[PDB]
């Protein structure tokens, strides 16, 4: 009987908050029932709940620009759903009929299974970290301004994606024309493959963590006849933007040799580094220009170490970062960090040559790639490798690994690769090792000297100095 549904809504209009207009709910809930309605709007009636019991014969439901927290159980033949502008914090179950669910604008840290007749997803502006398995005939999926870092498989009907404005680390993976909006996000990498897409695809990819190399050689090629992708296209500052005054006390050093070129590298290494918070890089970073603005002759080495690296290292902020911290380690080693510590200097070689032999690695599979920075793929490896190759020095990033192209095979590989390699050069690498001969001078200038006369190619200089080490090796036993 209609007589139940009108009791139980009479008894609900009587505990409305002040402001709410539960009384021309119940007209319009009572209009919708009698006529059997297949429309029902309760929009902007600041509406703090529903009634348990909603007309079950309505297609069409609209509660929008309420304060509804949650909703009740949802009619059966429902195809039609606007709960947007509530703060609805859960969704009650969506009954299979649904074509179109719009539900902007709330509190959602989750959606519930979503059935197979799905149409239009909206839920724009909610707290979501993640999507449930998306229905087969999903056409729209527009999801703007959460907190997702990643999709599901996307349906083979979908026609348009919006994931503006959220934690996506990479670029989703593609399934008539499809669009992918993925501003403000913090994709740092594109596929190479990307190009190879049909023109009914088109991706908008403005305001990412895209380097301007990654997005100077997007521009190259899209314009080369013959995918629409939109995209975006000194000196103190660069010291400053690695902290937290520093800046007034690096001031004192503007007008120095190759002041210039530092500032040029910061802001490369910067680029290709920035989205990492937690990295991890920045305080290890800050901590080594801590260290080069108390000395001088550290200060003046590094920064020709950035000019002999610009030729063509320039696309290659990982090895100049990497010959960066040799210098540290070298100027560290001559004024006495290793005594009696040559095992730790030994276990300390070890990891750098280790950490040498990734990048080699990095640079191998990036080389020719433009649309992927090697930093990208180098603390990639880092990240996955660390400890399982003993890496404690390494930079340990949390998010951003799942680069495109890089496999666990290549990791697999990788790691073996260092095991054979470190198995057949280490040694002779260490006897060539910066840091091992400011040991060398610092302690041992006696055979140092004496070596240095026995030399009268690079050749000779390895038969020369791995006779040394295997000399120095064995006092240290």
């Amino acid at each position: 009987t209609y007589a139940d549904y009108f009791s139980a809504w009479d008894k609900w209009e009587k505990q409305a908050l002040p402001g709410e207009n539960r009384n021309e709910a119940v007209s319009l809930l009572k209009e919708c029932l009698i006529n059997q309605f297949s429309e029902l709007q309760l929009n902007r009636l600041n509406l703090s709940s529903l009634p348990d019991n909603l007309p079950p014969q309505i297609t069409v439901l609209e509660i929008t620009q309420n304060a509804l927290i949650s909703l009740p159980e949802l009619p059966a033949s429902l195809e039609y759903l606007d709960a947007c502008d509530n703060r609805l914090s859960t969704l009650p179950e969506l009954p299979a009929s649904l074509k179109h669910l719009d539900v902007d604008n709330n509190q959602l840290t989750m959606l519930p299974e979503l059935p197979a007749l799905l149409e239009y997803i909206n839920a724009d502006n909610n707290q979501l970290t993640m999507l449930p398995e998306l229905p087969t005939s999903l056409e729209v999926l527009s999801v703007r301004n959460n907190q997702l870092t990643f999709l599901p498989e996307l349906p083979e009907s979908l026609e348009a994606l919006d994931v503006s404005t959220n934690l996506l680390e990479s670029l989703p993976a593609v399934p008539t024309e499809i669009f992918f909006r993925c501003r403000e996000n913090r994709i740092t990498h594109i596929p190479e493959n990307i190009l190879s897409l049909d023109p009914t695809c088109t991706i908008i990819l403005e305001d990412n963590p895209l380097s301007s190399r990654i997005r100077e050689s997007l521009s190259q090629q899209t314009a080369q006849p013959d995918p629409r992708i939109y995209f975006s296209m000194p000196l103190a500052d660069a010291v400053t933007a690695w902290f937290p005054d520093v800046s007034q006390i690096w001031h004192a050093f503007e007008h120095e040799e190759h002041a210039n070129t530092f500032s040029a590298f910061l802001d490369r290494l910067s680029d290709t580094v920035s989205a990492r918070n937690t990295s991890g890089f920045r305080e290890q970073v800050a901590a080594w220009l801590e260290k080069l603005s108390a000395s001088a002759e550290l200060r003046q080495q590094s920064f020709a170490v950035a000019a002999d690296a610009t030729e063509s290292c320039e696309d290659r902020v990982a090895l100049t970062w990497n010959n960066l911290r040799k210098t540290l380690l070298v100027h560290q080693a001559s004024e006495g960090l290793f005594d009696n510590d040559t095992g730790a200097l030994l276990s300390l070689g070890r990891e750098m040559f280790r950490l040498e032999i990734l990048e080699d690695i990095a640079r191998d599979k990036v080389r020719t790639l433009h649309f992927v920075d090697e930093i990208e793929v180098y603390l990639a490896f880092q990240t996955m490798l660390a400890e399982k190759l003993q890496l404690s020095t390494a930079v340990k990033e949390m998010r951003f690994y799942g680069v495109s192209g890089v496999t666990a095979n290549d990791l697999r590989t990788a790691e073996a690769m260092v095991r054979s390699r470190e198995e057949n050069e280490f040694t002779d690498w260490f006897s060539l090792w910066g840091p091992w001969h400011a040991v060398l001078k610092r302690t041992e200038a006696d055979r140092w000297a004496l070596a240095e006369e026995q030399k009268y190619m690079r050749e000779t200089e390895q038969q020369i100095y791995r006779q040394l080490t295997d000399e120095v090796l064995a006092l240290r036993l």
